[PDB]
């Protein structure tokens, strides 16, 4: 009756990485197979599998005696974190009708039927399908959105998962949320491979890469509530995320992006001075139906530890202390605010980068932190003075300085910490890395 009960109860398989060793900890003891090529890069929650396209590069489970035949007849449920790279136009003319497996139980050595479930993709599609011993097909065609910017199949961490109920419908969900079904009443007795195969299958693109990580098998159809409760499971609030929704890194250039307004990049007005939000440029191709904001323009930021601490680890933490640095011209300048510098009548505080004028203490500790909206990759920065007073969370506040035009600068302001329950607010920032998963055509 309790939801984080059924969750353990129902799990028939479940993968996780320790000690850089894949193995099934639902407690059944599928064996793991882990080939050479099946690497490992961050992940939601530690480690994920990633896999690249030879056949060298797979992972195989090897179904154990009590769970052979359970999506035979029975309900089922696949759940597991995604990462796939965004499409490239040209790889999109070039492979879009081409559709792939890369999660499957469906034999297909021994006989050609391939009866089992996959999970497979096809340009930008998701596809989940069903297949039983008579070769009845029952299929979900998820058809990801144009703007990739928010896009699910666009390069960031997204949580999957596929229920089956043999009385209705299989059902879909990306992020909890429901995004594509199918009638499934009509198929028979699911008779599929006696292993669970990740691997890339059919893929004629040499050069494609996928990452998968959490992959857990449940013997019911989860319900919404509980779906709910599985994806927000994953989200631990200790660790911040990048934009890809990969562990926020001390000493590397990431590039600001506002959640509130994301069409905008942070520009620098000049060294010692203010920084103002700017009008990304964009992408579009109405051939293939897909548009963005260009990624990797504006002012590059770096994460510096405040202190060292007891030990020195790569990933930034909620409650660390930071100094923000804009890498510009190969130089390197903090952010922070002057004492009695120029702020909006409110108190809102005008932030300054490489500001050094003599005598005047210049306020730079920073506080990295994670104080609403679980679901996105995003983090807030607390700005405090020499004695550790709050100047409040980095935002913006719309406005002018001298005869310069109007602006939307950067500040640091307190009147956040009453907004907190928002939908949308103005403090809340998007670190986006540089990465090879999405280039803008
Ligand atoms: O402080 C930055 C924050 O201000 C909000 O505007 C507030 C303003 O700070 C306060 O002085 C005034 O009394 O109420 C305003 C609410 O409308 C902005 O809405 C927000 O986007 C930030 O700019």
């Amino acid at each position: 009756e309790d939801i984080d009960v059924i969750l353990k109860k129902s799990t028939i398989l479940n993968l996780d990485i320790n000690n850089d060793i894949i193995s099934d900890i639902s407690g059944f003891n599928s064996s793991v197979i882990t080939y050479p090529d099946a690497q490992l890069v961050p992940g939601i929650n530690g480690k994920a599998i990633h896999l690249v396209n030879n056949e060298s590069s797979e992972v195989i489970v090897h179904k154990a005696m009590d769970i052979e035949y359970n999506d035979m007849f029975n309900n089922f449920t696949v759940s597991f974190w995604l990462r796939v790279p965004k499409v490239s136009a040209s790889h999109l003319e070039q492979y879009g009708t081409n559709e792939y497996s890369i999660i499957s139980s469906m034999k297909k050595h021994s006989l050609s039927i391939g009866s089992g479930w996959s999970v497979s993709l096809k340009g930008n599609n998701l596809i989940w399908t069903l297949k039983d011993s008579a070769g009845e097909v029952r299929q979900i065609t998820f058809r990801d959105l144009p703007d990739k910017f928010n896009a699910y199949l666009a390069n960031k961490w997204v949580f999957i998962t596929i229920t089956n109920d043999r009385l209705s419908s299989a059902n879909l969900y990306i992020n909890g949320v429901l995004m594509g079904s199918a009638e499934i009443t009509g198929l028979g007795a699911i008779r599929e491979d006696n292993n669970i195969t990740l691997k890339l299958d059919r893929c004629n693109n040499n050069n494609q890469y996928v990452s998968i990580d959490k992959f857990r098998i449940f013997c019911k159809a989860l319900n919404p509530k509980e779906i709910e409760k599985l994806y927000t499971s994953y989200l631990s609030i200790t660790f911040l995320r990048d934009f890809w929704g990969n562990p926020l890194r001390y000493d590397t250039e990431y590039y600001l992006i506002p959640v509130a307004s994301s069409s905008k990049d942070v520009q620098l007005k000049n060294i010692t001075d203010y920084m103002y939000l700017t009008n990304a440029p964009s992408y579009t191709n109405g051939k293939l139906n897909i548009y963005y904001r260009r990624l990797y323009n504006g002012l590059k930021f770096i994460i510096k530890r405040y202190t060292p601490n007891n030990e020195i680890d790569s990933f930034v933490k909620s409650g660390d202390f930071i100094k923000l640095y804009v890498s510009y011209n190969n130089n390197e300048h903090i952010v922070g605010y002057p004492k009695d510098g120029n702020a909006f009548n409110n108190l809102d505080r005008i932030l300054r980068v490489g500001y050094n004028a003599p005598g005047i203490p210049l306020y730079k500790k920073m506080e990295a932190v994670k104080l609403r909206d679980l679901k996105t990759y995003s983090v807030q920065l607390k700005l405090y003075d020499d004695k550790n007073a709050s100047l409040g969370l980095v935002g913006t506040h719309n406005g002018q300085i001298g005869n310069d035009p109007n602006r939307d600068i950067l500040i640091a302001s307190n009147w956040y910490f009453n907004h907190l329950k928002d939908k949308i607010l103005g403090c809340d920032w998007y670190f986006v890395p540089t990465d090879e998963g999405w280039t803008n055509d």
